[PDB]
């Protein structure tokens, strides 16, 4: 008896797809280069439906063919040699499957040296923890359009599901376009991240609210338009008491890690020529929080002002709501630009549509939010920016006032608020037909002769200035 | 008789540099790829030690023993070329000196190769435009320490000079540092640049300021502490008009280009960990700009606020000239903050008193700015950050409430300010404590287990959140 898909990598994530796996039905054969934690696994599961093999051999020749082999390991030399020791066991049209957090261009790589082998591979994101591995995470899965056909049953039958009862997984493109695409929900993530930390800053400094009514100002906005995980996570955050009575959240190290798809989505935006202002600063947020040691020297010698008078509670509290909410709607609409250029680039035919779907639920940056998003795209599937949406362009008409007097709030208050100020800078940039570039093209031309174009006539001009 | 240095590319920095070394006497071997721009070179300068070569063999062939070339080639391909080209007609001990604005990783690479091929390497930024180039740009060369000694003579004879007459150019590093020095420079250019495109949009949109006007306050704030070679250009331009009458600046198309030394700068700073927030929002606001038809576009559509009052105009002035000030001390904060973090990563011991130094005269951001850059580590050599240095805190605690109204003023008023707003995002993280950070620390706990630190007890922390 052969069994139709294998995972290598017992790690939680791959021992918890395997589980996920193994729930809709199938038999599934599970190897790690460890043999301890391939026995822990079958130990913590009886009754369930894995099969272990300690050899990588024994482990591909379990597999029906053309083979399904899902790899959970290591990133970087940990994947390349997980490949490269099944390969001598492998057949022409077996299909690896990367679902670690790979960067893109080595899933590029990846792909068309194994291609020239005869094999396929798929690239693909799984968003969701831990727990959405297990229950249902949304997968972002590129490579070869056939071999995709071959797993999506299995796929779909693992994945998270959207209010509509449509699975979150889908054929994103070819080549590296999945790990890109999970790279840009990272990146995403960081923003939504520090869009809300802070209206965090905003209403602790500004309001002095306890945690108790952090709590309950953040459950209050979970039950409306900006209903999601993350702010749904939030209020159980403020919630959480430590053992002496008082708040957890409080005692926690302000020194904000990253495993680089952050960094990787703003370093893409460069190349590509994209101004993702928002999801950068947010890298730039936690980069500067992990200068501890200079922010407290600085603190003592630097001087600034203190929380300025906020006014009525009431009305501050849906200033700073309506402000995370339209900075999120700046975050994506630079997100999802940054993925036309990708598509245009990489020549992937990118779906975005579809992409938003699938974001829908399991991952991490779930929310009703990407409803109206897909919404947008199913309207104008080649919209240049979201931000021209009916919808987002009606939010921006009513919001962009409270987001305005937040930043300002803000500055004069000493409350850092990056993200905050990048959204209004990007907003009243993308809308003005003019801008003072035509002064830095003349200053380029001036100093080192580069040239510059002008707005009633044709070609390349110099001036002898 | 054989000419004492040759240069190949004579674009406009190139054909510069090769007529700045004729200027101090030399005789100069010049060559380039495309041979029709060599013939320009020679049409255009009768009567100049210049000697024209239309093969790299005779070229090369035409310098005296050991051969020192410079190379001024566009960055890249074509340099890899050009160096590669060069090779089999050299001897062990000769000289190659890249001058191109190189990736510090390929001189990083090639100062090895060339050096265990047996020739003698420099791999170095050479900044000042078309004018620097020829009468004195700032230098920042890297390699080995002997190698600089075999070019430092002839590089401090076509150096730039300071106002008290020290040359503009000294020993940055071993091999990589002077690229990585000059890269961090055009990074800088890119930050000054949009601060003062960003003063103009404040004046123009807050004051409705003419060209006229504006050529005037920029003049003004040259003679005092911003004096500048970009803001005394600037004045320049905004009285330059074409033949038919038209002001340059409003016929010129609002598209800025760029040649990637900027974006390098910012990938940089996402590489080593370091928040450079005003230079990379300085490249985003390029690349903005080049989405033109989007934006005519968008401006069409959306909606946005006008204008708010802004009051004395004598006030409003001074309190965009303090924002601007300042808005460069965060910036170049930045920037040398970046080059603390590069050296110790790429372990070249960087000497900042000098790299700055060397900004004062030559260089596209030279300005009197630069001297206080020097005294601040010249005096603190090691200095974590320049905001705490005593001039620098001294401005900050002066001017920053003119920079945070220019930014309130900004954004209720709808006109972009995203340098003037990140100088004081930056501003106000860096003096802070603590941040929103234990939050995002609590989040990535609870949907990732990605475990926690806490301020009172040693280890890492993991929590059921629920
Ligand atoms: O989508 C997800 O399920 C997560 O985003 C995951 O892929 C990521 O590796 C970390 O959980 C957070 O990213 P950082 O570690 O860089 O904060
Ligand atoms: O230092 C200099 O002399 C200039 O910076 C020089 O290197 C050139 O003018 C660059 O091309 C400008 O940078 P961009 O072309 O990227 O604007």
């Amino acid at each position: 008896s052969k069994q139709q898909i294998g995972v290598v990598g017992m790690a939680v994530m791959g021992r918890n797809l395997a589980l996920n796996i193994e729930s809709r039905g199938y038999t599934v054969s599970i190897f790690n280069r460890s043999r301890e934690k391939t026995e822990e696994v079958i130990a913590e599961n009886p009754g369930k439906k894995l099969v272990p093999y300690y050899t990588v051999k024994e482990f591909v020749e379990s597999l029906e063919t053309p083979r399904r082999i899902l790899l959970m390991v290591k990133a970087g030399a940990g994947t390349d040699a997980a490949i490269d020791s099944l390969k001598p066991y492998l057949d022409k049209g077996d299909i690896i499957i990367d679902g670690g957090n790979t960067f893109f261009q080595d899933t590029i790589r990846r792909n068309r040296e194994l291609s020239a082998e005869g094999f396929n591979f798929i690239g693909t994101g799984v968003s969701g923890g831990e727990e959405g591995a297990l229950k249902g995470p949304s997968i972002m899965p590129g490579g070869q359009k056939e071999a995709y056909e071959l797993v999506a049953p299995i796929l779909t039958k693992i994945a998270a599901v959207a209010e509509d009862g449509e699975p979150c997984v889908t054929y994103i493109g070819a080549d590296g376009a999945g790990h890109y695409v999970k790279m840009v929900h990272n990146g995403i993530e960081y923003g939504d991240m520090q869009l809300i930390a802070e209206a965090y800053s905003l209403l602790k400094g500004g309001l002095n609210l306890t945690n108790e009514e952090l709590a309950q100002t953040f459950t209050e906005w979970n039950n409306g338009e900006l209903s999601s995980y993350l702010i749904d996570i939030t209020k159980d955050i403020f919630t959480k008491k430590d053992e002496d009575g008082n708040y957890l959240v409080d005692v926690i190290l302000d020194e904000a890690a990253n495993k680089g798809t952050g960094k990787w989505t703003s370093q893409s935006a460069l190349d590509l020529g994209e101004p993702l202002s928002l999801i950068t600063e947010s890298v730039f947020a936690r980069y500067i929080s992990s200068l501890k040691d200079q922010r407290v020297a600085a603190s003592k010698v630097l001087s600034g002002p203190q929380a300025q008078p906020a006014g009525d509670k009431a009305e501050f509290i849906e200033k700073v709501r309506r402000a995370l909410y339209l900075g999120k709607i700046v975050s994506y609409a630079q997100g999802f630009s940054q993925l036309r250029a990708a598509s245009e680039e990489y020549n992937w035919d990118l779906n975005y549509g579809e992409i938003a779907k699938i974001f829908r639920a399991g991952c991490i940056i779930r929310a009703q939010f990407l409803q109206k998003i897909t919404d947008a795209c199913a309207e104008n599937p080649q919209i240049a920016n979201l931000l021209l949406a009916p919808y987002f362009k009606q939010i921006a008409d009513d919001y962009q006032q409270a987001l305005r007097d937040v930043v300002a709030y803000a500055v004069q208050n000493g409350i850092p608020v990056p993200t905050f100020s990048a959204a209004v800078a990007y907003y009243d940039s993308y809308r003005a037909a003019v801008l003072p570039a035509n002064l830095i093209q003349a200053q380029r031309d001036y100093f080192g002769a580069h040239t510059y174009k002008r707005i009633d006539k044709e070609g390349v001009f110099h001036t002898e200035w």
